[PDB]
């Protein structure tokens, strides 16, 4: 029963590259340093150039709660706090079989 | 690489939960076993909402998603759920940032 | 000038698709034939979700919409759908932008 | 007949309300003047949220909508709003009943 | 200082009275037996007769987490599990005083 | 008894979080002190999204809410936030079940 978390962010038009870099920093840092993290993808909406999505998967819920208290997500929020709208959690869920 | 991502949402009546879960798993396995362009297909149930499910799909490109929409696995899937399910609601379609 | 737009959303069970379409067409035809301030009333079905419908309504002004909300057609429309339909969900109310 | 309906939503900063309204009106006028398959194109402002706009578009079929997405008018429209607008968010695509 | 949680449910048309009684049971039992539960309101949508909301207020986030673990909410879900759609959490947040 | 409840949502830029909170507090306090039909008015910050706020409003009935919409407190509130805020988005309005 993996734990899935889908997050959504909106950023101003002049901060598209800035957020993409911060999102990729969150992804690579979480994958390189947190054993509970199985997948971390950064996705851009196909039509809305200001809207991004984070598709995250963890071993269980405890691994996500650990991620929320680790250093990588703290630096990610330090990078984007001055412009980004979000997070909006589209869902949290468990994988079916 | 720059993969194509599709996120879908469904709601079902309370008495159809594992019926939908079974239908989604047949869709996932049939798609993976028959569609080289379909790269991922996960069935997810909301952690709190008992009646809500999500489908996390990844494709080679947009053309592979369109092919999936015309293949017979998806057609069987809708024949299973059409009498009770609410959806699909497409949360998003998008491209992976590398 | 500056017409009033109302977009409404409904969901129905799979076995009530024909019933709601008939009720929605009753609301549209009854409103367009009996209410002078009603300029347009369309029934639309989602291209992928066969259980979801939208009502695209346009009125003379806001006052014409308030009148429609108090008239006989909308009351009978809700009588026809109450036993099965989910809604309404108002997507928006707004004003036409003019040059 | 069975027309094809597209509803789109945009948000803009408080100081860009007139800029987007002019851009949407150009999109509407240019589409009506040049696209026979484009049957309607209205620009609507939310009654309470002055930063939110909607585009109510009608086409004779889905092919006509796809041609509109490829034509010059929408390309110029997106050049105008790219520096500030949030969107598009597609509220729905659907087919007229009767 | 208070912690606010807004919840949304949908029910079939023939279950409106049943859900109202279940929601009232949840509210009264929670308010009477949970000191951290300060306010708990059952609200019906003005237009959508099938849609209900729960407006809950707690002393802090820990009081809400304990509420989720207690017996009143478990009995609430036993009453509604056979028909209700939800819960959909509209938001959770903190009051600005 | 059957009070009337109104839930509202706003988004503001990252540098206007304190300005909007002060404006919402002015709206809340001015309305509660001066409008007998206004029974409750709460400003709520989202627990995760620092740019998103909500207003939880309770009234005697729908007439009392409509009167609030026509009064001076809300008019000054919108003057304070017009240059930056996104909204209002009315989540719902409804009646308390007793």
């Amino acid at each position: 029963m993996t734990y899935h978390v889908l997050v959504q962010f909106d950023v101003p038009s002049d901060k598209r590259e800035a957020f993409a870099a911060a999102g990729l920093f969150d992804a690579n840092g979480s994958l390189q340093n947190e054993p509970g993290t199985l997948r971390f993808e950064v996705i851009r909406d196909e039509n809305n150039r200001n809207r991004f999505y984070l598709d995250e998967v963890y071993e269980d819920e405890a691994a996500f709660l650990q991620h929320c208290r680790n250093e990588t997500i703290a630096r990610f929020y330090e990078l984007i706090d001055s412009y980004a709208f979000g997070p909006l959690f589209l869902f949290k869920g468990y994988r079916v079989e």
